[PDB]
């Protein structure tokens, strides 16, 4: 290794005696496939050094002498290249080296090898990719080159259908990690010519600016498990998961599924409005002819609460297991579960005959209408700007409230201790808050117990609560006036995609079957989806 | 409107507002102009929870108004660049 590890071009002249000095002399164990044991470069060996040095004669000589090509480096900020000499050559843009490594170097390398994680060269190229305009060209060029060469060498195996150790493929791995640049290229691979079979888009006809294409569909949820549509929507922690859903193969597919399931959305909306009206009417007409209807209303409310609780439970601990929270996009499922639990908790007290049921029955009424805003997503385009909520209030408003509560309680305790409350601090605490939203009461105590000393301290609480509000407003404005983007269409489309993917399964009591999109077309010896596209940017 | 009606009917059902819904709706709306009451009375059996409902109502109203103001500011930022004189000329 130290002989190879050099920067001079002439150091290849000293390995010539060493080739046969150790080869034909003892060495029960092999001579050249030695690996480092430093626990950070376990398996680095000597071939990796030769390949990394941008050298071609050294790697030729080592392979000729009998070096092993299937040697993996383990250990190790790390540099992940695929843990294989072929993957290392591919990732470093060495066409001459990679061609020789698998064409005929004696004991040729395999294009379908693993690296103890299930990844192959195609997985490694996707994983190291980037959204930068420079790396994308290299990744696409090498991916296409290796794909073309695989058919030339071994056309009996599909390199792009080899599963990872997590059940993933390069197409799905590019979607989970968020590599949009290599994802879009894979979805729209043309390859017109002798390499037509290894393509995914088959243009049908073109006339003027109009084109008609047939996209291949290995990314449809129906008749598939762990499909690309679920990975891009559920098992994806990336900020660009919304920009990967407006691509041409997916946009029309989601639109034709949303148009099919738009009646059930409003049917559920109506079935929820009727339930809320009945609940409000029953709650208003408290017991403290018409006596028979009250029992029926209570039974209906209990049944509705049980149904909602069962639905939310089946959603949580039976389908979206291993949620891992990530980012709280399920902002309304928790509220639905809370309302469903509170309703049944309030209604179960009839057997207990406890007067404490009245407050809870009120709370379920407050959340119910508050949950009605959930359905404001399919109603026209309403919801494109409704997503301007819960942007930073999850973080900024939390700190604002934490500071405000401390500044409230400290001043309240100070006012109580200094002094017109007598023994209770609740009165002063509520008066301090009423001084903000309402009118309040500003006076010199009760002209007793010294008095007047407490007034000077009150002049600072108002200033603090004013400046905190000003800072919060400034932060909110500075997060909106600048950094403003028209990327709302993508957010609304992602919300509609999630809703469509949820409604496709059906209800927990009547599991509806699946429906496959596209027709079983054939292009040569393949389900396809026809998309028209009009673009007046010709030339 | 739906927020105000839901809170008013909840407060009416809980027994601070009193009697019917229209007067309760007036009491809830009065908080928006600036004047409000938070004494929550003392003869009410279910006190405290009324205070929680009022706090939730005022917080929701404030956040809704802030979001509306932000949307108005964002909209006015866009179409202010070079359309002041032309509209007046078209009206003339």
């Amino acid at each position: 290794m130290k002989a190879v590890l050099n920067l001079q071009d002439g150091v290849n002249a000293c390995i010539m005696p060493l080739l046969q000095i150790d080869k034909d002399s003892g060495n029960p164990k092999p001579l050249v496939n030695a690996q480092c044991i430093d626990e950070f470069y376990q398996g680095h060996s000597a071939l990796h050094i030769a390949i990394e040095k941008r050298s071609l004669q050294c790697v030729k000589l080592l392979v000729e002498n009998g070096a092993d090509v299937h040697l993996r480096a383990c250990g190790r900020t790390c540099f992940y290249f695929g843990e294989l000499p072929l993957s290392l050559a591919a990732c470093t843009k060495q066409w001459d080296v990679v061609t020789y490594l698998l064409e005929n170097p004696h004991q040729p390398a395999s294009l379908e090898a693993t690296d103890s994680l299930g990844n192959t060269v195609l997985h490694a190229l996707v994983m190291i990719a980037d959204n930068s305009p420079e790396n994308s060209a290299l990744v696409i060029h090498m991916y296409d080159g290796l794909l073309q060469m695989g058919a030339r060498l071994c056309p009996t195996v599909q390199l792009e259908e080899i599963s990872n150790h997590q059940g993933l493929t390069p197409l799905k791995l590019a979607a989970k990690e968020g590599k949009i640049e290599i994802f879009r290229h894979i979805l729209q691979r043309e390859f017109s010519g002798p390499y037509q079979p290894l393509s995914r888009k088959f243009t049908e006809w073109c006339y003027g600016p109009v084109r008609v294409s047939l996209y291949d569909l290995s990314s449809v949820d129906s008749w598939e498990k762990n499909s690309v549509l679920e990975i891009i929507a559920f098992h994806c922690k990336s900020p660009n998961r919304h920009r990967m859903v407006v691509l041409e193969p997916l946009n029309k597919l989601l639109q034709e599924k949303w148009d099919r399931l738009v009646s059930r959305f409003f049917f559920n909306f109506a079935c929820y409005l009727v339930y809320m009206f009945i609940f409000t009417v029953v709650a208003y007409h408290q017991p403290s002819f018409g006596e028979s209807m009250l029992l029926l209303g209570h039974i209906l409310i209990l049944l509705g609460g049980i149904y909602l609780l069962l639905g939310q439970l089946w959603y949580f601990w039976r389908r979206r297991l291993f949620i891992w929270i990530s980012f709280m996009d399920s902002y309304f499922e928790i509220l639905f579960l809370l309302q469903a639990l509170l309703t049944v908790l309030s209604q179960v007290l009839r057997f207990m005959e406890t007067e404490w049921y009245l407050p809870l029955l009120v709370l379920s009424l407050v959340l119910g209408w508050l949950n009605l805003l959930y359905y404001t997503r399919g109603f026209q385009h309403t919801g494109i700007y409704s997503v301007m909520i819960q942007k930073v209030i999850l973080r900024d408003l939390l700190r604002f409230l934490l500071v405000y509560l401390v500044f409230l309680f400290g001043f309240a305790v100070a006012l109580v201790s200094l002094s017109a409350p007598y023994r209770s601090i609740l009165d002063a605490s509520l008066e301090l808050f009423k001084f903000t939203i309402g009118m309040g009461e500003l006076a010199f105590q009760e002209q007793l117990r010294f008095r007047g000393v407490v007034l000077l301290l009150l002049l600072a609480y108002v200033l603090l609560t004013y400046v905190l509000l000003l800072n919060m407003l400034i932060a909110l404005m500075s997060e909106t006036v600048n950094h403003v983007a028209d990327n709302s269409w993508s957010i609304w489309k992602l919300q509609k995609a999630i809703s469509v993917l949820e409604m496709e399964n059906g209800y927990w009591w009547c599991r509806r079957k699946k429906h496959r999109e596209g027709r079983l077309l054939k292009v040569g010896t393949r389900w396809c989806f026809r998309v028209e596209e009009v673009n007046w940017a010709a030339w």
